[PDB]
């Protein structure tokens, strides 16, 4: 029979400079009214003080690849990165992850400065996750909300929604990193609110019936060209740029050398790449992503069986 | 009697995080065979290293707010903001500034988060820099280019450009910072191969007849909506956002807060808003800045007086 969940998150500014998180954090931080639905309350969070504050993605280490049980699990020392610290304390709070303290849900909101649009990226298949996207779709004809499938190919889990039960990233560009538009903080706030109503029916005993969906399951990423000195060579083709979800053949170009040269897509198949020209991905070296677009069947989740 | 235009130089990287620039200059400083003209060759200058590494703005103090007389003239310490000791750095090698051995021209490369398109900005009226803007506009049919000028209103003078004897910032946008858009190097490169042309056929001795154009006047700026705190309290408004350069006349709305409520202009006529949310600029408190559009009689730079 069906637990509530009753313990759920919203996170904002996992990412100092990522806008709509952290302005959202903020005003509900100072208006949690309409984090309240009847039969549980979301506590709005805001995940990265520090890096919030200096309008930057993170200070010593990014927050949302620290929250590994290696991390949350080992030894304080003076000089631990300080998302490292800020990681321990969200494992406080949120977690111990792995533990049955955690909380329930955790959505964790995300910019970016790819076309990406709405996107809810999950670290697992659970249905409930999908279940979510599909209720999203609905209450927005028209509206794309793509779910990019980003399954751990390890054990260790990194991010700052891994710590609870479960939980999702709500990812909406395109938005420069320091930029806050009118658009897309009050696009996020609806999705946001409509997440939580969600939460609410699946409390109040709603079923919900088996159904079928596309999805974008990642197959790793592509790095920029680069010189011989790990600097840039060129950078992401002009017929690439913006076209995040849509397909790309093999033959067809994906960068363009400073020098003049298109470079070429080379593959078995076509892919659909996801989060094209995203800044914090130069570091990473990942100039996108590739994904393929399945079709899953997300099982039914009913209050009772029948 | 015309004095050619010989000691050239083209920066980019004043900002860490603005990449055309950045890019163009480290591309140039390994190929420099696009600077080199008849009569002059441009030097390559990558303005601000440190800040271009660890990809940010500024270091300790925005580098284009640093090279006034007083900054520049002022005696060294330990602890001077490192954007200071860069500065006296680029006075050295571009000044000094208000002496006989400066530069003949700066052309100092940018890229803005918003949607300004092509745009030079010019610090005085010298007509040698009209000239140039409708050299660009002749030169790219269809394409906006378009000038911004932002007199001094005190008589000190802050930017790299105001080092050497002229010069002109070529700013360009939509782009995040971090992010390279392929169409935007390419065009900010054919732009700057172009002001280089023009300044061949300057020094060639050919005769620039007198015209008129439409230009844009800085009126100052407008905050964002604030807390007491200090706070953002809403962002620049929908209607508003990525048009620059488009009229704003009174009455119309220009914010909207986070509490739903529409802010309106209030001021006495029509203008023109230019950089409207800027990442940079909201630190500077600066949602946008007001110009009015005037026109103005460019004077001719011939050969011979006649
Ligand atoms: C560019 C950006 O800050 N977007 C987030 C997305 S969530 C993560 Cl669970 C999987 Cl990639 C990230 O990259 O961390
Ligand atoms: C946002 C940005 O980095 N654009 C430059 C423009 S040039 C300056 Cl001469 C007058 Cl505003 C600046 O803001 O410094
Ligand atoms: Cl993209
Ligand atoms: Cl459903
Ligand atoms: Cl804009
Ligand atoms: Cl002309
Ligand atoms: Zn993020
Ligand atoms: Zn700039």
């Amino acid at each position: 029979s069906r637990e509530p969940l009753l313990r759920v998150a919203v996170t904002g500014g996992t990412h100092g400079n990522e806008m709509c998180g952290v302005y959202l954090a903020r005003y509900w931080l100072q208006n949690p009214g309409e984090l309240q639905r009847p039969s549980f309350s979301a506590m709005p969070v805001l995940a990265n003080p520090a890096a919030t504050a200096a309008c930057c993605r993170y200070l010593d280490r990014d927050l949302n690849r620290s929250c590994t049980l290696t991390f949350l699990g080992s030894t304080a020392t003076p000089d631990d990165p300080y998302e490292v610290k800020r990681a321990r304390e969200l494992n406080q709070l949120l977690g111990p992850k792995g533990t049955g303290q955690a909380f329930d849900f955790t959505l964790d909101l995300h910019n970016t400065t790819a076309n990406t649009g709405v996107c809810l990226i999950s670290e697992s298949n659970i249905s409930f996750n999908l279940h979510l996207c599909h209720y999203l779709q609905r209450q927005n004809p028209g509206m794309p909300c793509r779910l990019f499938l980003y399954e751990p190919a390890g054990t260790e889990t990194f991010s700052v929604e891994s710590i609870s039960k479960n939980g999702i990233c709500l990812a909406m560009g395109p938005q420069p990193q320091g930029v806050l538009r009118a658009d897309l903080f009050s696009r996020m706030r609806a999705l946001v609110a409509s997440i939580l109503d969600f939460i609410e029916l699946f409390n109040q005993g709603m079923d919900l019936p088996a159904f079928e969906m596309d999805i974008y399951r990642n197959l790793g990423s592509v790095d920029f060209p680069r010189t011989a000195d790990g600097d840039l060579a060129g950078t992401v083709h002009p017929q690439l740029q913006d076209h995040d979800f849509e397909p790309l053949r093999p033959g067809e170009p994906i960068f363009k050398l400073f020098s003049g040269e298109d470079v070429l897509y080379e593959g078995d198949s076509i892919v659909y790449p996801v989060f094209i020209n995203e800044a914090a991905y130069y570091e990473k070296h990942v100039a996108f992503l590739k994904s393929e677009k399945i079709r899953v069947t997300v099982p039914a989740l009913l209050r009772l069986t029948p």
